[PDB]
Order: structure tokens, then C-alpha cells, then sequence
């Protein structure tokens, strides 16, 4: 029915500050990713995290089912492996269906 | 003569704490806007209806939308918003 | 001889306190410039109009706009900027 | 394999003045399998462009350009508006921060 957004996106920036070893302070605000899937079928999503320096890394999979939307922190990613911090990256957004990607 | 915009926009995050949609409608026609307004664990909710006149804007408040519910505070949303004519949406 | 961007950009949001348009001609012509300021409760004022000239950028102040009239202050106002030759505007 | 993005990137506004950043930042992301040769032009209010400014982002690689950094053909002289048109062989993708 209801088809909005596209099956790929692509965020150029993306850095987690170093901020040692306990939670993300209160202080810093995050990096994150915000999916809304407004079709009828749930969405299979891929993250692929590219780097200055090194081959890219994912799939990171994840799904935001028909008719919902979800918050993506890339600081929660850890499978294939967690992203390093105060590392520049950049990451591409892909989908079976479309979806509206947004970058706060 | 002058038609900007198009008929359907999705902003992908909303946020009221424990914000505004403006709309610009160029055209010679008044756009009917319906506002549909997405969870991450409920169905959505809408269409809130509101009417943005020919060569008008108007902005929106996400925190005066009632009918046909007032949106939860403190929560995460994203909203489609849909028009009879092309209509020009912007959010901060 | 670049083109690059387009002839008719929208900003749906617009409020001066009780601000910028920066706008890029990559291209080998003056580009002319016309604003028309839409409002929530009156009819559209302008032409304002303004030349940003082959190659330069220029940042247009919506509190510096006067001709046809001042846009009054906190007012919540739209903006629509046609060019003769595309033209990359950020607000 | 993967093609995202776009050959040419404007961006309108540039302006040189314990733990973040604010220098004028372009971030650039090739996620195609052939380097991208990027060419960047220096757009002012009142004077000619200056460029090419010449660098490569490899192959499904990003990188950050601080426009700070920028010297061939010339430095970007500071407290000066500009804007810039970013300009490759191959589709990338450009944000500035």
C-alpha cells in the first residue's frame, strides 16, 4: 500500500566520542539513526560502517517491522563487531523495502 | 501558475518533551494535509486533518494535534504527511 | 561553464526575532534573483528582487529585505527564490 | 559494485573562524570500487573561485576534509563566507559538518 522513502541511504559522517569505559556520559549528545518503515511488509535492514583506513564492516542487521519506526544508536552495533570510538566513519543504510532514513 | 512541492513527506523523528511542521502551500488550490503519525510499538494514528489555504503557510505544532488523539509526550514518533496538492514541508 | 542546482527553491520556515539565504551561482550568467514571502494570514509580498552574479555566492539577510516593504518581526513567514539560472540556495 | 551518491556536491555556506570539534568539515563517502579524484572549487562573494583542490578518497573509503587543511592552490583565508562545489570522476557521497 503506503510506499515512502527508498531501499538506500548513505550518512557520510559518523564519530562516537572516546569516552572511556563506562556508559555514554549524559553530557555528549549520541549519534543516531531514525527508521521509519510506513509500508505494509517489515523491513530487513543492512548497515555497512566504512572507514579512512580500512575495509568496511557489516552487515549489521537489524528489522523495523511494517508500520513502525525505530532509533538506531551506532554505539548499540556489535555484530559483526562493535564500531571503535573517536573513529571517524560513515555508513550505508539498505533495505528490502523502502524506508525514510534520518540522521540526528 | 506556480506548483512546488509534492504530496507526500515523511519526517522520521518526532519528539515531544516530558516539534513544528511548517508548510508552504504556493499553489492556487488550498491542500487538505492529512497527518498520519508513526510509533516504534503501535499502530500509527491518524489522519489529523488541517487545511493549509492557497498562496499560504502555516505552521503545526505537533503538541496541538488532538483529533483523532493527542500525541504522548516523551515519546518518540514520525509522521507522514500527505496533501491533496503539492505542498512544501520543513522541519527544524 | 557549470550548472549545477536549480531555478525555483522553497524554505517553508521564516521568523525574525521579535534569518540567512546563502545562495551559490556556479555558473557563467548573473543570475536574477526574485523572493516572494508567503505569510499564514496575507497574500504573498515581492518580487524582492537581488543579482548574485557568474561564479560568486551571496548571503541574503531576511531582516535586510525592503523593497517592496520590510518583512515585519516576529512573524512566522516562507520564502520562494525563483533565478533566470539555477542556483544553489541554503538557508 | 555499490553506486551511491553523486558526481557534484554544492555546499553554500563555509566560513573559517575538554573533547569536540568546530572547524568547517566536509565528510566524504566513496563506497564504490574505484577511487574518487576529487576536484573542489572555492566560491567568495567578491572575488574569482580558486581551484582545483586536488585529493582522493580510495575505494569504499571515507574521509574528512577540514577545509582548515586546504593550501593547493592556496589557503582559504579565514573570517571570509564562502562556498564550494565538490566535483568527482565517480559517484560519492558529501556531508559538512
Amino acid at each position: 500500500s503506503l510506499s515512502i522513502g527508498r531501499t538506500c541511504w548513505a550518512i557520510a559522517e559518523g564519530y562516537i566520542p572516546p569516552y572511556g569505559n563506562g556508559p555514554e556520559p549524559q553530557f555528549i549528545s549520541h549519534e543516531t539513526v531514525c527508521i521509519l518503515n510506513a509500508g505494509d511488509e517489515d523491513a530487513h535492514v543492512e548497515i555497512t560502517i566504512y572507514y579512512s583506513d580500512k575495509e568496511p564492516v557489516g552487515p549489521y542487521r537489524l528489522t523495523v517491522p511494517a508500520r513502525r519506526t525505530k532509533h538506531v544508536r551506532f554505539n548499540d552495533l556489535n555484530d559483526p563487531a562493535p564500531i571503535p570510538h573517536d573513529t571517524d566513519f560513515a555508513s550505508v543504510i539498505q533495505s528490502n523495502v523502502p524506508i525514510v532514513v534520518q540522521h540526528t
